[PDB]
């Protein structure tokens, strides 16, 4: 009750920023992701023994894999501390609880293979969806980590306030299917410049809420550049298994997938940050101001990859 969480001073300072790294030390990700909820919402959100025993089935239902694990989910759910913290008053106590939740639960039990893969593979989770494959069953994780014994944190929530939370992390969730973004962010940019853009329109807070959801997922281009170019090792790691996966199949993975194409990293990393990033980072400072920092910040490590390709680093 009376039972509050700190951490060591640089932490405590540095974790209010957009571009903090959580650490390697994974036994503290559990105290930090703590930390944001009691910040974030309050001491008064959710019963501590049951947050504290839905974090570990949750981290349990994580997997061993190079990028789409425990470490992206906490790392995922404090870029969405920082942009909470910055805009306060715009968003409602059900939207708080509920987005953080959602940033910890949105790669549940990820095996390293892309929507894409599974559906040539004909894997059975292809089957029961159709698309946004691995997102359904990421939100269907979730509602199972809920309904375990002494693991219902929304247990004190009245029974709409209990549907609305879990329709906000399922469409949260669902956002995370970069095939959607893309649509998704032409949609807001057109609403902000002809003036339509109503937070009060439920369907305007979705699409917005839909816009940080990637922003927060894509926060690996925020960062200082040792962190930036040390995580894009780990993504290429998964992307380049996928690669080899596609060719058991009989099949030429894209070149992204493909490690015979190593030497064309960085000309493939512009182009993600041309097309995707700066999009979206670009948008979501319009809309929201005070989170231009990542915006800033995607700019500096594009030209961090500029001059990779002109042999300056
Ligand atoms: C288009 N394209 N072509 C290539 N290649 C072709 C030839 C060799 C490289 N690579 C890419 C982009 C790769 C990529 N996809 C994601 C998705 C999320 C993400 C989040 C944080 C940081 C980086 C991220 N990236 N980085
Ligand atoms: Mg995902
Ligand atoms: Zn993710």
């Amino acid at each position: 009750g009376l039972m509050q969480f700190t951490l060591p001073v640089r932490l405590c300072k540095e974790i209010e920023l957009f571009h903090f790294d959580i650490g390697p030390f994974e036994n503290m990700w559990p105290g930090i992701f703590v930390y944001m909820v009691h910040r974030s919402c309050g001491t008064s959100c959710f019963e501590l023994e049951k947050l504290c025993r839905f974090i570990m089935s949750v981290k349990k239902n994580y997997r061993r894999v190079p990028y789409h694990n425990w470490k992206h989910a906490v790392t995922v759910a404090h870029c969405m501390y920082a942009i909470l913290q910055n805009n306060h008053t715009l968003f409602t106590d059900l939207e708080r609880k509920g987005l953080l939740i959602a940033c910890l639960c949105h790669d549940l039990d990820h095996r390293g293979f892309s929507n894409s893969y599974l559906q040539k593979f004909d894997h059975p989770l292809a089957a029961l969806y159709s698309t946004s494959t691995m997102e359904q069953h990421h939100f269907s994780q979730t509602v199972s980590i809920l309904q375990l014994e002494g693991h219902n944190i929304f247990s004190t929530l009245s029974s709409s306030e209990y549907e609305q939370v879990l329709e906000i992390i399922r469409k949260a969730i669902i956002a995370t299917d970069l095939a959607l973004y893309f649509g998704n962010r032409k949609q807001l940019e057109e609403m902000y410049q002809t003036g339509s853009l109503n937070l009060n329109n439920q369907s305007h807070r979705d699409r917005v809420i839909g816009l940080m959801m990637t922003a927060c997922d894509l926060c690996s281009v925020t960062k200082l550049w040792p962190v930036t170019k040390l995580t894009a090792n780990d993504i290429y790691a998964e992307f380049w298994a996928e690669g080899d996966e596609m060719k058991k199949l009989g099949i030429q993975p894209i070149p992204m997938m493909d490690r015979d194409k190593k030497d064309e990293v960085p000309q493939g990393q512009l182009g993600f940050y041309n097309a995707v990033a700066i999009p979206c980072y670009t948008t979501l400072t319009q809309i929201l101001p005070p989170t231009e920092p990542l915006l800033k910040a995607c700019r500096d490590n594009l030209s961090q990859w500029e001059k990779v390709i002109r042999g300056e680093e």
